[PDB]
């Protein structure tokens, strides 16, 4: 039941380090994963040559074993460059190139986060709008530890923005002319995830249906840009006397 301190850390440091190392639950094999997860939170932080000496204590009276760990960081890598290029609507596009600022400055410590964020930003840019063709030519956190500098090198496609096709509605008891009216959007309007869940919220204030699952038609759509939905919905069914006889 062991304790592991860590001492010569501070700040950010200290915390991706902590929780690094949480991570695991006395012998050499034990201290050797804690060197490893100290490492690991360092290398993140942009420390690949620190120091750990391990100072482990005798089994104490009674409560809980401590193992210290006697932290240098270091020296740190530093951004020495960055090119990232982005092709297809993404070149011109508002989010892509709000994004593209966010790059770290050249002689700032690395941190790998901002690298694996980035990319996953304009991969949620891409699902958001429809360009549902990205994909990276390029893409390498490279790191020369003899120059103690890092390299973001990306070279991202987004390709065209996919449109909105028919939507096609199935299972329904009310007619084609109605639901056509209830779609957010026109055919050929540029995709944008935000309409898909718009349709199920207008859908769902119609009263109409206990069930729709919207599925979008990609195997098609690979070739002309254009998204067809199909609509499969599951219909929603659920004071005076009738022996009045005519006007005699």
């Amino acid at each position: 039941n062991v304790r592991l301190q860590v001492e010569g850390l501070s700040g950010q440091l200290e915390k991706n380090v902590r929780a690094q190392l949480s991570t695991i639950e006395p012998d050499r094999r034990f201290r050797a994963r804690v060197d490893d997860a100290i490492r690991e939170g360092l290398k993140a932080l942009g420390y690949y040559q620190p120091t750990i000496e391990f100072d482990l204590r005798p089994p104490p009276k009674k409560g809980r074993q401590v193992l210290i760990a006697k932290v240098t960081p270091g020296v740190p890598v530093l951004i020495g460059g960055t090119d990232v290029v982005l092709r297809g609507g993404a070149r011109t596009d508002k989010d892509y190139l709000k994004l593209l600022d966010t790059r770290p400055a050249i002689g700032t410590v690395l941190n790998q986060g901002d690298y694996e964020n980035f990319k996953k930003s304009l991969t949620s840019i891409a699902l958001r709008k429809g360009y549902f063709d990205s994909e990276f030519t390029k893409a390498q956190l490279g790191i020369a530890l003899g120059l103690h500098k890092a390299f973001w090198d990306i070279d991202y496609n987004s390709g065209e923005r996919y449109r909105f096709g028919h939507v096609t509605f199935e299972g329904s008891q009310i007619r084609d002319e109605y639901l056509q009216n209830l779609v957010p959007f026109k055919e050929g309007d540029e995709y944008e995830s935000k309409d898909l869940a718009e349709l199920n919220r207008r859908l769902s204030a119609t009263g109409w249906f206990n069930s729709v699952v919207v599925a979008p038609q990609f195997d098609k759509a690979r070739e002309t840009k254009v998204l067809p939905l199909t609509g499969v919905v599951s219909p929603r069914t659920e004071g005076y006397s009738t022996d009045v006889g005519p006007r005699v």
